[PDB]
């Protein structure tokens, strides 16, 4: 629950085709926040899924989704799914019981998704 | 790890639609497999999702197959997705990195999903 049992606060989930997107994300993110683009090692307290169609159709965004929601926001950890670039009726149907960010809310949703990490991090020694 | 640390060795995880074929999934795996149809308060060593394309469309059962692989499957537990009445092309994306049963297969599938239950009990003192 320390702060600093991680060496990074957030990481973003992104499929190839969006890694521009990612990293106007962790740029919008860090400006203090310390994040940095998921890697196979990688580490953080919160995780963003960068969901788009893309995303949506590679099997293993799809896995890495799954797992991200597997042992993440049960209670104790974070995980912040932003549908971005995709009509709202091809969201995944699980979503409708979870929390999420709209793309299409103030900022590309990314000043919420932001809020929606600040807040875990004060629930943090 | 006791067979006996919970009272069904396998329930069966359903859309309204598909009431009919879970009930012969069940009746398939009692022929010993102690079975049933998963409840709310339903808690069983196996849970088979009968995923078909009512499933899929369904929030509620979408979610349920989330937390079915969020706590499960990751080796400790036991779920069997059996992708059923579905063209392969519009499979869950997440699938090719896991474990499943095709309705293709011998049964309907219920002949791979049962030897799979088998498996599963074995390991169980």
């Amino acid at each position: 629950s320390s702060r600093w049992s991680k060496d990074y606060d957030v990481c973003v989930c992104h499929s190839e085709e969006n890694l521009v997107a990612a990293q106007d994300l962790v740029s919008y993110l860090e400006g203090a926040i310390v994040s940095e683009l998921c890697q196979a090692l990688s580490s953080s307290h919160c995780r963003v899924l960068l969901i788009t169609p893309g995303f949506l159709q590679d099997p293993w965004c799809k896995y890495q989704m799954l797992q991200a929601l597997t042992e993440a926001p049960g209670a104790e950890g974070c995980t912040i799914p932003l549908l971005s670039g995709l009509s709202r009726a091809a969201y995944p149907p699980e979503l409708r019981f979870m929390y999420y960010v709209d793309g299409r809310g103030p900022d590309g949703g990314f000043r919420q998704v932001k809020e929606a990490v600040m807040r875990y991090l004060q629930t943090l020694s």
